């Protein structure tokens, strides 16, 4: 697993459970061209998203859509989405894990990066 | 002042200065148009970017060039940019301030929106 | 002011208004003594807790009762408080933001410390 | 594992290893008693600090000893440690996790409760 995300609610203290996941890589054309996607299991984590064949060198986009996320709990948050963007693979291939935290009007990220 | 943007460095512990700010519109073709940008201050701070009379509901994107930053700094940092994308919406009190505390590889953006 | 306390409400999007904040500074004895206390106004912030010749060097504690704040909104929070502690550096800058941000079961702090 | 500690570095983008944690349980008169202690692996993580037996009802505190990790890597943190202070098992049993993302100025911690 080359990429995987995980999302946690701040709110519940809990995982976020199916959050709708859409991952775009950077064209030659500057356009952001559909990659993988994919939404959050129990655990709150997106697994299987890619493969280190697939996983080429480029700028990534995950895109976490997390207002579709609070809106099935009644809360009307302030974000359409965490965009999360990215040179990845620049050196050889890494390991990716995006994290995300989440609250209605704010959100934290953070990548841990390693070397396989 | 609608929108105003404030920028920290949690690795410095200090206001992340001299930032590069750009805000878009969502258009009605679903691309993103320049609306206005700025550079942040000091105080980390990026005032007057636009006006009441402007600023009408609608989705934005605020992107803050993270990269360029560290750079400066001589870090490497994990992030292209940080990009904030929200609804604006009048029934909402008037202000709203973006803010986003900056680290290599995490970033955090809250929004404060008051009267 | 050389000590400020800035508290955000990440679930309104809003300054955490009437928050109590009690600082602490460690005595040789290595117990917390009360040292200055107040409650966050409309704008989220705490301001006038000590002058530059009482805030002198040492460890100090801000405890922020965020039980308490989400208590009053209905809602059920995870930790008793949140709690900051730091040295105060005299060769550092002089003035010291303290900032949370606050959620039911997570809180982030940052300082920004300038001159 | 009732109670377990991730901690995250996020200048170097990977798990904080070798972080020292105390774990503490307030008493009938209102001091601090220790209750375990560890430190992070190699994956940030530290397990095994206590059991569900010994784990009882009580207000914790967790001390993640974040000065002296940022000082090995050279760097001048601004905070001495991060607390994290709870009540626990209150409504009965649960399973903690709590983590905190690190850097020099800075620290965010959340918790996910779940129910086994
Ligand atoms: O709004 C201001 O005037 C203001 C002033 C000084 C500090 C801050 C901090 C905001 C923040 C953002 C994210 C986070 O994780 C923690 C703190 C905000
Ligand atoms: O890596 C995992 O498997 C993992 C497991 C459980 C929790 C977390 C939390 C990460 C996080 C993200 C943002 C933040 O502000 C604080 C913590 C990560």
């Amino acid at each position: 697993c080359p990429l995987m995300v995980k999302v946690l609610d701040a709110v519940r203290g809990s995982p976020a459970i199916n959050v709708a996941v859409h991952v775009f890589r950077k064209a030659a054309d500057d356009t952001w061209e559909p990659f993988a996607s994919g939404k959050t299991s129990e655990s709150g984590e997106l697994h299987g998203l890619t493969t280190e064949e697939e996983f080429v060198e480029g700028i990534y986009k995950v895109e976490i859509d997390t207002k579709s996320y609070w809106k099935a709990l009644g809360i009307s948050p302030f974000h359409e989405h965490a965009e999360v963007v990215f040179t990845a693979n620049d050196s050889g291939p890494r390991r990716y894990t995006i994290a995300a935290l989440l609250s209605p009007y704010s959100y934290s990220t953070t990548a841990v990066v390693t070397n396989p």
